[PDB]
């Protein structure tokens, strides 16, 4: 069940302006940006604001602080740049940019690089020096995906991009997915094993089909840290980036667990490192979204 525990909206605002949130490696704090570009730091159980930073001059879309507490990416909507990596250790500032790529994503293993999305296009960075490693773009094997975003395995030796997987060692494409939708790119399961790109279910081995999940179709989904649930929410067709309805998934075997209706538009969520709490941005209305955390 998630039974609602708290609730909060960016405070003393006329209107709340939550678009994203994550879970700091800091326990009772969460991280949420804002429209209009900043960063705030919640008491999640207070609902009190404790700090607040500057990071873009329009909204944040997307967010990821690093496992290690000293790194955090942002991501943004019409900024330049639109993604950056900013280190909280003493002082919050910018440590690298990246200028065109609108989704950024830490490696898994080690969290010494950072992948970003532009279009079909994946760019791998070195966080010690900003630089760019990698460009990632085949035109034989591109789906070009409409919402493609470039991810990491668990073990950070494959990327997958655009559908197409590849070999960062050597920065070649090894297999291109079959193309089955417009826009869902894909993503690993954290057993290392699973590649899901929308409602297909692939073999990493093989390469074999090996189930079909309708349900997933057009959605983002987010592992629990412990890998054992899938959550899933629908894009809406291209303004709140889901629908008013996210649905779990039993990680292991792709059976449905719940679908949970909160019959507003839904902006973000996030798991804790525990997995005892669920923290979710949806639109009251007129942009004036809140922070609703429910109890797993
Ligand atoms: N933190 C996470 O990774 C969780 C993940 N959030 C997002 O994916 C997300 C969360 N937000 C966005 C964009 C927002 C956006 O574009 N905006 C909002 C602000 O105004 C400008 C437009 C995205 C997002 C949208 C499309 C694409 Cl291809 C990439 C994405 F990262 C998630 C997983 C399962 C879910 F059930 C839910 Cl509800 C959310
Ligand atoms: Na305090
Ligand atoms: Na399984």
């Amino acid at each position: 069940a998630f039974r609602p525990i708290s609730v909060f909206r960016e405070a003393n605002e006329d209107e709340s302006g939550f678009t994203c949130c994550a879970f700091s490696a800091r326990e009772r704090f969460l991280m949420l940006g804002t429209c209009t570009g900043q960063l705030k730091l919640y008491n999640v159980f207070s609902g009190q604001e404790e700090a607040s930073y500057n990071c873009h001059n329009s909204a944040i879309t997307h967010l990821e602080p690093s496992r290690d507490g000293s790194l955090l990416l942002t991501s943004a909507t019409w900024s330049q740049p639109l993604s950056a990596l900013w280190g909280m250790k003493s002082v919050f500032d910018m440590k690298h940019s990246f200028t065109e790529d609108h989704y950024v994503e830490f490696s898994k293993h080690s969290q010494d690089r950072v992948i970003g999305t532009k279009g079909d296009i994946a760019h791998i960075y070195d966080i010690q020096t900003g630089n760019k490693l990698l460009t990632l773009f085949n035109p034989d094997l591109a789906n070009n995906y409409k919402r493609n975003c470039a991810t990491f395995n668990p073990t950070d030796d494959l990327v997958l991009n655009d559908g197409v997987l590849w070999d960062v060692r050597s920065a070649q494409a090894i297999h291109k997915f079959d193309k089955f939708n417009m826009n869902i790119s894909g993503v690993f399961h954290p057993n290392g094993l699973e590649v899901i790109i929308n409602t297909e279910i692939w073999d990493l081995r093989t390469f074999h089909l090996l189930h079909t999940v309708p349900a997933l179709d057009q959605c983002r989904v987010v592992f629990n840290h412990t890998g054992t649930v899938m959550y899933g929410a629908m894009l809406q067709a291209d303004k709140s980036p889901f629908g008013s309805s996210f649905r779990t998934f039993n990680a292991t075997d792709y059976k449905p667990i719940a679908t949970i209706d909160v019959k507003r538009n839904i902006f973000d969520l996030c798991t804790d490192t525990k997995d005892c709490y669920l923290a979710v941005i949806e639109n009251q209305g007129n942009m004036d979204t809140v922070c609703r955390l429910y109890e797993v």
